[PDB]
């Protein structure tokens, strides 16, 4: 070896408001020449001391290593701790100087933004996925050294390193933190496993933020639970029940042959295919309609109109609005649930497409797919990334339709028996609750707000819920209303339902 590498300064991330999410910080990495400190044994107890390292086992490595020009003796110190062992002057013992990330925001963002490796290459989240941009390229300084390894010095700058490239998130930092902390709260209120929730601008297609429990301090390299690590909003898949219901009824709503004062007859709420039982929630209902079968959540009410509509208009509309659908990002790890398709489709495999059982979704698709309702039936592709030039997106659902959809979900919300702990103090908000059986179960709530000139989309999923209440009106409304209300605070979106006259 002729050269030593110069790293590159690794480009800094920041939130969407340029708030630091990863730094990186001068670190110094201490190296020695065994020949060298073979010349000069009676140093090796203070050396090994200064390093906390064992005496005779440092001094058994030497030896061994006594042949070679070059080992690594600790990495990462600061520059000051580096520069101490250094003013110790042992023969054979050097320093590079090098970059470790600091995250500042901790736990709090921890799975979107990832970590670097003791190389300072990216290996998990955004780090990884934006790795190339972030990295720059190493320089090369040749070096001069005698026979035995000694450095006599650097000969000159071959290659200079090219520091990496900042990037800005379209995480909010703001919005970041009251999500982790309220889903944090609802998961110990609720003796919880784990959870998500994700929260998404319904009109850029950015994520403003994505925070998931359990999580872990990704500055703290001990430890380190690797079920803590997960990014479970883009890699946990789960059936998403009755939080697809307002897809169906956007299905019926364009195939010319349904309307909101329709009624549908769910008596005695139990129906019989084959071998197969549909099974309402709730057995108290004969005749509902639309809106009622939303705010009844009635799996018998929306398989029979599943059943007069086709179930190919139902898959279209949930592969348009991108459920079980790559997204387009870059993220490692992700994963693309399954939207299962039919040949030709029986009546149970209908009914059960038309009530989100039986298929499985991501939190991050679920709240892509209620931005799209909430964006007039425009959907915007996701970006990880902040947007200053807004894409053209596609027209998934008809406005008019989005329009009427986006009225009754306002209604589950607002009307009697509705999904009144959603509702978020000053504003009008839309959404409907979901509850999944894995007894084990996993509790939905997805929604958007404010329901007229909609500004964000949230998800918020919480696993296997331990008390006694565990449906997602009960468990993951509540979430959603306090997030929203803060997030529109923090948006500066003025109230439109603040108490009148
Ligand atoms: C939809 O997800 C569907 C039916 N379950 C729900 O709609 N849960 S909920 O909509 O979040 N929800 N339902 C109720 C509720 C319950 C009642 O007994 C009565 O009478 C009225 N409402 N609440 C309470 C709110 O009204 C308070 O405001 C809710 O929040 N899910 C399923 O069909 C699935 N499992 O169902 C359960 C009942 C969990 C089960 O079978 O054990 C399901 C769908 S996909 C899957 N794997 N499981």
């Amino acid at each position: 070896v002729r050269h030593i590498a110069i790293p590159a300064h690794r480009g800094l991330i920041t939130d969407r408001n340029g708030e630091p999410l990863a730094v990186s910080t001068p670190v110094t990495t201490l190296w020695a020449n065994p020949k060298e400190l073979m010349t000069a044994k009676e140093r090796w107890p203070q050396l090994a001391a200064a390093l906390g390292q064992d005496t005779k086992l440092f001094a058994d490595r030497i030896e061994q290593n006594a042949e070679r020009e070059f080992i690594y003796l600790v990495r990462g110190l600061t520059p000051e701790q580096g520069e101490g062992v250094i003013a110790l002057k042992v023969p054979g013992v050097y320093s590079i100087e090098e970059f470790r990330r600091f995250y500042p925001a901790g736990e709090v963002v921890a799975h979107a933004v990832g970590f670097t490796d003791v190389d300072d290459r990216g290996r998990e989240g955004i780090e990884l996925a934006f790795d190339e941009w972030l990295a720059g390229v190493p320089g090369k300084r040749q070096v001069l050294k005698d026979r035995r390894g000694r450095v006599i010095k650097d000969v000159q700058v071959t290659k200079n390193a090219k520091p990496g490239k900042t990037l800005a998130l379209s995480i909010d930092l703001r919005l970041q933190y009251l999500a982790h902390r309220e889903l944090r709260n609802a998961l110990l209120e609720n003796g919880a496993k784990a959870g998500s929730l994700v929260i998404m601008d319904v009109k850029t297609g950015e994520i403003l933020a994505m925070t998931n429990q359990p999580t872990y301090n990704p500055n703290n390299r001990r430890n380190l639970q690797p079920a803590a690590m997960r990014n479970r909003a883009m890699i946990d898949v789960f059936e998403p029940g009755s939080t697809v219901k307002p897809f169906s009824m956007s299905a019926a709503l364009a195939s010319g042959r349904w309307k909101p004062s329709d009624i549908v007859d769910v008596y005695p709420g139990t129906l019989q295919i084959g071998r197969y039982t549909i099974r309402d929630v709730s057995r108290n209902s004969r005749q509902l309609d639309l809106t009622g079968i939303l705010i009844k959540s009635s799996n018998v009410g929306i398989s029979k109109i599943a059943f007069d509509i086709g179930a190919e208009s139902i898959y279209s509309v949930m592969q348009q609005v991108g459920l079980g659908q790559d997204t387009g990002l870059g993220f490692p790890g992700e994963r693309v649930g399954n939207l299962p398709n039919h040949r030709k489709w029986p009546k149970a495999e209908t009914a059960t497409l038309a009530y989100g059982y039986g298929l499985s979704v991501t939190a991050i698709q679920l709240a892509h797919a209620y931005a799209a309702l909430a964006n007039d039936g425009k959907s915007v592709p996701l970006s990880m990334t902040r947007v200053d030039r807004v894409p053209d997106g596609v027209q998934v659902i008809s406005p008019e339709v989005a329009s009427t959809v986006q009225g009754m979900l306002q209604q589950v919300v607002e009307a009697q028996g509705g999904v009144f702990r959603a509702q978020v103090p000053g504003y009008h908000a839309a959404g409907k609750s979901g509850t999944a059986r894995k007894n084990a179960y996993r509790s939905l709530f997805a929604g958007f707000a404010p329901a007229t000139d909609p500004r964000i989309a949230m998800v918020v999923v919480i696993d296997e819920p331990s008390k006694a209440g565990y449906f997602g009106g009960l468990v993951s409304a509540p979430v959603f209303s306090k997030v929203m209300a803060g997030a529109l605070r923090l948006m500066n979106v003025p109230p439109d339902n603040l108490p009148t006259a």
